[PDB]
């Protein structure tokens, strides 16, 4: 029996010789790229978005990484974000403290410079596609909305990706 499997994905490791380079490897700048979602309702919150660039830094304490993000909203106006995520002793699932009740699970991404994640939660899940170029090849993009279509994601939002990015600070 045959014909069944999805396109090949793996998620991150801190396994084998080198698996404490993470989390230091995923520091520095990300663009957001896409989203996939069992439902269009689970991505609505994205719907008024241009772009959105983030920066990942280590944190003031020991397991722990400080979030940074600025939203280019489609009418032009910018939005900070700041948050913290937790790491857990090896694990690459980042928790953040709204609530106990979600996890991200980190993936590889055929995209060269990507990442996805997987955020599950209360009632829901979606993927989310980044990569350290705001302008990753248009094949990567197909290749995650293949993925997570095989995955049952169905509903796809690509961010435009029209307007210069807000500043940010790294
Ligand atoms: C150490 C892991 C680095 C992963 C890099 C991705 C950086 C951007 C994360 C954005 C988190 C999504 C936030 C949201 O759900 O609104």
């Amino acid at each position: 029996s045959h014909m069944n499997q999805c396109p090949e994905h793996s998620q991150l490791t801190t396994l084998g010789v080198d698996g404490k380079e993470f989390p230091e490897v995923h520091l520095g700048q990300w663009y957001f790229i896409a989203g996939a979602a069992p439902t269009k309702e689970e991505l609505a919150t994205f719907d008024p978005v241009d772009n959105i660039v983030f920066n990942m830094a280590a944190g003031s304490a020991p397991m722990q990484l400080h979030l940074r993000a600025t939203i280019r909203m489609k009418d032009g106006l910018c939005v900070p974000r700041k948050w913290i995520y937790h790491l857990t002793e090896g694990s690459t699932d980042l928790r953040t403290e709204g609530r106990p009740d979600m996890k991200t699970e980190l993936f590889s991404s055929s995209c060269p410079g990507g990442i996805m994640l997987n955020e599950t939660g209360q009632g829901y899940q979606r993927f989310l596609l980044y990569n350290r170029s705001p302008h990753p090849p248009e094949k990567c993009v197909e290749e995650f909305k293949s993925l997570t279509s095989c995955l049952d994601s169905k509903a796809f939002l690509l961010t435009p990706r029209n307007q210069e990015a807000c500043e940010l600070s790294n």
